[PDB]
């Protein structure tokens, strides 16, 4: 009863829990057949993907490139020195050329509005590879990982400790739909987007789930099942970016932070990780799901591509969510 | 009766109309079977292509990369930071290494002479991906597009309005062979190459077609079926490049320009397009074939590869030219 | 009786002659079936390769990329602007992410220690694409070429004339295992690594082969069957790098150098070649195996991948070594 074929994945805001669940289900299916059973499934044979990156990457680049190729399609890697975007060409014109030459586009851009324009003009699916506002494909990998750990998701309390960035916005746009609670801590002045937050409340209300916003790392960690953080220091090289080193004091996740969380707690980090966000004790702790989380970036982006470009239907039995 | 296998495509100058027609025919065939019938044809399975680019690109890069992969071959993208060409290695040595590692090379270079050297030494086909003198693969896409629009080509009058560049040279090297007339306008001092022009006259003479050279945009557009332009402003950043803004006054194609052309006129632009060459009224006009033109860059380069590397013969019935 | 599957290829130091022979044998097999018989062998279908390059390349990039794709796998090209290595990420973390996303990694790094770390942490094969200490895949191509020329290797005397670099170290780590003699000349102060040399002596002793180290180009060439050189001028742009132009006087291989070598002598150069190491008379001489040597870079890296990632066993009859 889920029809995803042909849709864009710009943000989890537009997907119902039933649809996001279909994608994780497909993720499990694909992982089972390929990784466990060892089968070869050329589901994307004859297809191509335009990967436009305005920023560095490895996790997204690698997972998306090997993933698309693993199903028989051809991934096409493009950067700012390749595209004419911004320099020698409009956006409406680029969306049209791409729409006749690729079957889908995955774009990592600075502005979310650019993805909106792109989708408005393109006639092939547009997938958000990360933007200022959201990073939905990261959340898909996170949930599948949590699912693989706890056997279900409903009821879990996610504790966010870090900046009010794209990861949190994507978590806010989806946690409630899985019946999960969200307790988030961000320094004053680094709150998540006001309109995003306003929508997370409504989701929390419609699904009977908790939504706690605080500036206290420990208040957020308190009672949580999953501790989640992410690099908060800006790449903006500057001895004046100390503001973040000064505003984020007490945010480093350590065993102290875990002391106040649920006993069955696990840890998540989208990577790359630095020694500020979390220490090595928690990070390399057997409670850390960082690496299984990274690997799931591959299976989930594969699932996204398959469900937006094919009619393939899952073999595996629907997982317990 | 057409044997193209193993030949280089450095310029349309060396191909007879019968041969260029074979390529467009193959272009139509491939487009029909893949785009319309949805078949998968691994005609280039086991083959690889070396794509050497000394300059940016998107149209050529994308079309060539997705096109080659769509037929089962592996496209290999190389730039100036990859090759050793110019910096740490000769040309005769590079042609030999490439000849043992790829099945063909597509090169976008600054000098046409470099392609000549390359071909002299390489023992695998060399395809011109654009050079100072010509851009034949662009014309293949143009003609197929015109063919798809008018149902035939013979008799059409092409009106060129712009610089005396590679596109025009390629048009000059091929229009007459299809029985098409050419009326071209270029500012004084920006005339097409003298030896190229001298050859276009001879072709015009051998095929009983018209060849008009003028410095008047309107005299060239007058009576034409297809209005064709192209970016004339140089990337050479300089407030002294105004010479082109001053020499090309009156060259912007607008509805005024169309007022004097045949009633069934269409418009072509190889892209990317800027607001100088043409306005939005003509450019996004329903007479503009810009996008179908861009898409055909894919089907035609595919046809080129297949005819130079395989023995594949067209299923589709030979088109009307 | 040779089990290579799953092993790293960091240096020929850890492989027995029987194992290196298996790889050349597989190289011949693959070359025979694909190049001569024209078969298509998707031995690496469903596999991916992470190619991390910290330095330029063409020979390694091209051979490895077309080679991996020719067997049905997907080669993934990464550079310093792609990876986060060094800038935003540790090495232990990168080895783990790669280990879950690719089936093997080929790395061209500056430090050999980095490959050691990488292998320690990664759980997928690591292949040395060239480092400060060694360049084993280059030697595989050399030996196969010599094998194809002389019909056997045992007994040949290899004469090295150049710097005490990675190529020589790799030659030292393997020549004796094939029963070949090594006479090497390097300027004073440019001797090969002391510990590597110490091990080459032991190999020479265990296989009853000769190992001669001298600072005399002619003493090394004297009686040799294969003259081997390599670019000794440093890329370190500096009118003070003249030290190498001054220390390497008399090292240019010319017909004079060949005058004192065995009558059946051949010449090898890993490329790219400059006019300092060798002149055009020797380089383009019919005794030069430079190009067949370059081509064999493809067949040998293919053999490496197949033997480290599959259970494929050679069809061809074991060659005479």
């Amino acid at each position: 009863k889920v029809q995803l074929k042909g849709r864009d994945l710009l943000t989890l805001k537009n997907f119902t829990g039933e649809e996001i669940k279909y994608m994780l289900w497909l993720s499990a299916d694909l992982k089972f057949r390929i990784k466990q059973k060892g089968e070869y499934l050329p589901l994307l044979q004859g297809k191509s993907l335009g990967m436009i990156f305005e920023k560095r990457s490895t996790r997204t680049r690698l997972s998306t490139e090997t993933g698309f190729a693993l199903l028989g399609g051809h991934p096409c890697f493009l950067t700012t020195q390749d595209i004419h975007l911004g320099v020698n060409e409009s956006l409406t014109d680029t969306a049209r050329v791409l729409s006749s030459m690729a079957d889908a586009v995955l774009a990592r851009v600075y502005k979310q509005s650019d993805l909106d324009t792109l989708a408005k003009e393109a006639s092939i699916p547009i997938i958000n590879g990360l933007s200022d506002l959201y990073h939905p494909i990261q959340i898909l990998a996170d949930y599948l990982t949590l699912q693989e750990h706890y056997s279900s998701l409903k009821g879990l309390t996610l504790s966010w400790i870090g900046d009010g960035n794209n990861i949190l916005h994507s978590i806010m746009m989806s946690a409630a739909k899985f019946g999960m609670h969200l307790q988030a801590a961000t320094p004053k002045g680094y709150e998540p987007d006001a309109s995003v937050t306003k929508l997370a409340e409504q989701y929390a209300k419609e699904n009977g789930t908790k939504l706690l916003l605080t500036n206290d790392p420990l208040e957020a960690a308190h009672g949580g099942n999953v501790l989640i953080t992410d690099t908060w220091i800006s790449m903006g090289r500057e001895e004046e970016k100390k503001k973040r080193l000064q505003a984020f004091q007490g945010y480093q996740v350590t065993m102290k932070t875990a002391k106040v969380a649920a006993s069955d707690w696990t840890f998540l980090h989208c990577l790359p990780r630095k020694p500020e966000e979390v220490d090595d004790e928690v990070f390399y702790s057997p409670r850390s799901l960082v690496f299984p989380e990274a690997e799931n970036r591959k299976w989930t982006i594969m699932a996204v591509m398959v469900s937006l470009l094919t009619d393939y239907s899952p073999q595996l039995q629907k997982p317990k969510f």
